């Protein structure tokens, strides 16, 4: 790669931003050589889903002292869940482990499982403090399922920036932040999603394996991040978010997937 390559491809992120109404934040990370990319690096955005990669580390970090911990069942009800849980709806009364609890909100997004989390770690302020044992001081986690989505405008509540949100995937999937074991697991997980497939994903060459976690909010907006692993070269980071609200999915997708094959043609 080099710096003109990467100015370049900021001047095509300005223009992929000016497609749609709404701004676009971007961050890449060539851990090769840690050259970024980077487009509103930082201004907040809210962070929808994305979250749960945070989420489910403070559960791993929780996990590496307690041998049993994702083993434990956790008991819910009906009257628990909220939108959006495909997982955990199949499984009301006995409940699930909080193994399977951190599948299901990372593979499928599901919500009823990250409120299950979030109430086992004590609230969403320890997602919050666990962010920052990491060194992130900027993200921020002050609601549940499915009131983080609100995404009004100037309100800080339940967001991050792309430039923080890079930082820590890059800590947690490439480097220190966990112990190997529980890196190990969080990059597994997240290898698996089921949900990413349109965005990341379809952003970057074949050949590439993809650890992602998307995030949705209302009606047409959206967001992923993660780490693509080529096949002989170093890891890159990538964090897509935006504040579109755009007319249907695939158009939404379409921005995410343009601005991550913008950043993968700088550092091939």
């Amino acid at each position: 790669g080099s710096h003109m390559r990467n100015v370049a491809a900021e001047q095509q992120l300005r223009e992929l931003e000016s497609t749609f109404d709404g701004r676009l934040g971007f961050v890449a990370l060539d851990t090769a050589t840690g050259a970024r990319i980077a487009h509103r690096a930082d201004e907040r955005f809210p962070f929808y889903s994305t979250f749960k990669t945070m989420l489910s580390a403070a559960v791993l970090a929780r996990s590496a002292g307690d041998a049993a911990l994702l083993q434990r069942r956790i008991p819910y009800a009906k009257r628990d869940l909220v939108r959006y849980s495909p997982i955990t709806e199949k499984h009301v009364g006995a409940g699930m482990t909080v193994a399977e609890l951190c599948a299901a909100t990372l593979q499928y997004s599901d919500n009823t499982a990250a409120n299950l989390l979030i109430a086992l770690l004590g609230g969403p302020q320890a997602v919050t403090a666990y962010a920052r044992s990491i060194g992130d001081a900027t993200f921020r986690l002050d609601r549940r399922e499915t009131e983080l989505n609100t995404a009004i405008p100037g309100d800080e509540r339940d967001t991050t920036t792309p430039a923080a949100m890079a930082a820590s995937v890059r800590r947690l999937l490439v480097g220190d932040a966990l112990g190997t074991a529980q890196r190990a697991q969080l990059n597994a997980w997240m290898l698996g999603n089921k949900t990413g497939d349109a965005r990341i994903r379809a952003g970057v060459p074949a050949g590439w394996r993809v650890a992602d976690k998307t995030g949705t909010g209302d009606y047409g907006t959206g967001n992923d991040i993660g780490v693509a692993y080529p096949p002989d070269r170093a890891p890159i980071v990538f964090v897509v978010y935006t504040t579109m609200r755009s007319r249907n999915a695939q158009a939404r997708d379409d921005v995410i997937a343009s601005a991550a094959r913008i950043a993968a043609r700088a550092f091939v």
